[PDB]
């Protein structure tokens, strides 16, 4: 229009406000990475369900005290027992296993010695208890972990590896979570070829589709690649519908500045008929990132059409998409991780606030990480962190090395 | 045996030092995330293979300085110019367009002001150029960022988003890289049912196979589900068999401790012949850890039999599998990463070296994170840390909240 320089905390603000959460859907437990849990989840099981051993050892009548005891048989995990122990025996368990009706103690095999076994030294016959046991000294009585009846996950819930566990400890295998969104990702530019193409006179490869999927992948959602669009508006209308028709989330690059050529906002405002919230935002680099919402038949689909300049799109793709992505799929507070970091270098504040990739290093004496913006051994690490310098004032117009800065957290640390 | 207590430290080293560096293959570079380059990779091409435009706005001579020009025409996007700019023309050009013949400047088309287009206002004709521009500027010459036969990534490089772009860009959509490790998990015990199951007397499901299983797949790494195998040591024998044949990584949990029916280590020694390099280590929870290796046809198999205890199961799979796994892709450096937080409460000290999952957590004032070891909000989130507590001595004996403690990273922050 030009539209409006939208500042970084109201842009922010109106993508995660105008995001959808996708709906729910039931899943295998094992499919549950990453996944957030849309109802409690109830054991229906005690854990354990039966009087568990702790220890490789015996079980006792406390009141016997130490002594000298028979041993009258063996508690096999997984093997409910049927004898029961009378004063003046005690029965072998290992560490799992059911303890015996008229046992209310486990002895530690340590605490023993043994006095007598079979011929064929396969069986041990009688043993010495060498203390005093506590009533219920080593033993998990039922519903010591886990009760019948517990609510053991809560909705809402992201689940990782232990969280599978649990469902795999209750039994409960099918559960009902938010979708993932599925993301689709186009470049656009009469510029652009393919990555596998050789290049031709006036033309560039395609960057940003890969950078763009391959941040999205690495967040585990699902893409669709619908490739490279030419600067006009009918290519672009199109495809921009076939990624409304295929996916929820639909994330260009390029052509959102105010070229002659430059048309995605034109095709989403007069020919899709899509709600831009904001078309140009302050912030370097990303000034004409733009995000748009198009409620059709009930369903709010979401698109940003991201600056083409390659630095500009993967930075804007970790501070607006990926926060968009992660409310899609359910996570209750989907803001990213802002760590306090160590600036590695001098630097000279814009009117912008300024975002540049940078890794993260620890070292082992210091409290605070380290910074630096993207050395041997440096050049074999990913950049996982999105550094975040304030506006310059009057006041302040540079931070030096060593400074304290706020660090988003884009890859795994 | 038993076998001797073997430090943390020692058994670390060891697993590092014996864990071996797998083969490499080719993969196509959109397939690249998290993989680590075997070989160096070179540009093949300028980029910009073109002088480009950083601007929209005009191709201009400098020495003509400002003043009112014609427009002999428009540099696309994607087509070579043919016409030669010659003193008090200019050129029209997009941002990534080609430079024309005879101009070495771009001006900025806000740096200037239309003087006269055609009728129909399709086409500009004559422009007002209001600075002086500086011969190159906002022009990228070609190779400014990167030039033909460069060295864009080195052998050794950990692959994210960024990385694969940079394949991209450079055309080179075929990589060598290290293999994945194939990772095999089973769980062992009579008493075992799978998660699938309804409760039998005397018996519980299975969590430990789901969670090592879910940890490994959030590393990337492939994995085979070997099941559930009872305490015996011809089942146990055919199963660890199977993990070799199908496998790099043999993972179990349960039967490492001196149990009357824990046969794991008698299986891998006398039956298997495989190096138990530890069998013991001085650590809680972990204390039956066990760590061999098996050379068969000039092929290094690993096999780590973990405690049974699902706590100690998966702690120990983070501290031992994790970095040995990251070995075997090729990382160079596989140790995680080690962050200072403060304890969210007062701690005991064991003579063990002691871990613990926790929550890490930055409030936007402070410096350091808290760690939670594992409220409404936070049962909602899984663990990213393990806490790394030191033994206790005769001086240190606990440790107070808010006292500063090593927490390795094992989740997305
Ligand atoms: N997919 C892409 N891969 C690599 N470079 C790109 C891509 N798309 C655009 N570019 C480049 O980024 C720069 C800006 O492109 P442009 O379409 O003008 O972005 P915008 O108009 O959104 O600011 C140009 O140099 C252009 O060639
Ligand atoms: N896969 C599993 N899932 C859940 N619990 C398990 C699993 N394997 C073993 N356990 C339990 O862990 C505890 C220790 O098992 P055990 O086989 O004695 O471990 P170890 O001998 O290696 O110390 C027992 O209570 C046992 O029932
Ligand atoms: C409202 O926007 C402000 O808060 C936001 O939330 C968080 C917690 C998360 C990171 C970051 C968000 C990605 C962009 C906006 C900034 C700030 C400008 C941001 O910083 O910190
Ligand atoms: C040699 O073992 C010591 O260093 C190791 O390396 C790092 C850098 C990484 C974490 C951790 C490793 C997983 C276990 C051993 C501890 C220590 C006991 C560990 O702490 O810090
Ligand atoms: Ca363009
Ligand atoms: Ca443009
Ligand atoms: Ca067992
Ligand atoms: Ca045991
Ligand atoms: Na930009
Ligand atoms: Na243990």
């Amino acid at each position: 229009s030009p539209f409006p320089l939208t500042s970084m905390d109201k842009a922010f603000i109106t993508v995660l406000e105008m995001t959808p959460v996708l709906g729910t859907e039931i899943i295998n437990y094992r499919d549950g990475m990453g996944r957030v849990l849309a109802q409690d989840v109830y054991a229906k099981d005690n854990l354990p369900p039966f009087p568990a051993s702790v220890k490789d050892g015996y079980a006792v009548r406390a009141a016997d005290g130490p002594g000298d005891r028979f041993i009258i048989g063996e508690s096999q995990a997984g093997e409910q027992p049927t004898q029961t122990v009378m004063p003046g025996q005690v029965m072998r368990v290992t560490t799992g296993a059911p303890i015996p009706c008229g046992a209310d103690a486990v002895v530690q095999v340590e605490d023993t010695e043994l006095i007598r076994e079979s011929d064929d030294g396969t069986e041990e016959l009688e043993v010495r208890i060498l203390v005093q046991a506590r009533p219920g000294q080593d033993i998990r009585p039922i519903g010591h972990d886990i009760k019948r009846g517990e609510c053991v996950l809560a909705k809402g819930t992201h689940m990782g590896p232990s969280e599978i566990g649990l469902l795999a400890t209750v039994g409960v295998t099918e559960v009902e979570v938010n979708k993932f969104p599925v993301v689709a990702v186009m470049s656009t530019g009469n510029e652009l070829l393919n990555p596998e193409d050789d290049l031709l006179p006036g033309k560039i490869r395609d960057s940003n589709r890969s950078t763009l999927l391959a941040t999205i992948q690495e967040h585990g959602y699902p893409t669709i690649n619908l490739g490279i669009v030419g600067d006009n508006p009918d290519d672009l209308l199109n495809a921009l519908n076939e990624g409304i028709s295929r996916a929820d989330v639909i994330i260009t690059s390029g052509g959102v500045s105010m070229g002659e050529k430059d048309y995605l906002k034109q095709v989403l405002d007069i020919d899709l008929h899509a709600q831009i919230h904001f078309g140009r935002v302050f912030m370097k680099p990303g000034l004409p990132t733009t995000f748009a919402t198009l409620d059709i038949d009930g369903v709010r689909k979401i698109i940003f059409a991201l600056p083409g300049n390659p630095v500009s799109a993967v930075v804007t793709c970790n501070l607006f998409v990926v926060p968009a992505l992660r409310k899609m799929q359910g996570i209750l507070d989907p803001r990213p991780t802002i760590i306090k970091a160590r600036l590695s270098c001098d630097v000279k504040l814009d009117p912008r606030p300024e975002y540049h990739r940078c890794i993260l290093t620890w070292h082992h004496q210091e409290p605070l990480p380290w910074a630096q913006s993207t050395s041997r051994l440096m050049s074999m690490r990913s950049a996982n962190g999105l550094l975040m310098l304030p506006p310059k004032t009057e006041q302040y117009v540079e931070l030096h090395k060593g400074e304290v800065v706020d660090v988003m957290v884009i890859g795994r640390l």
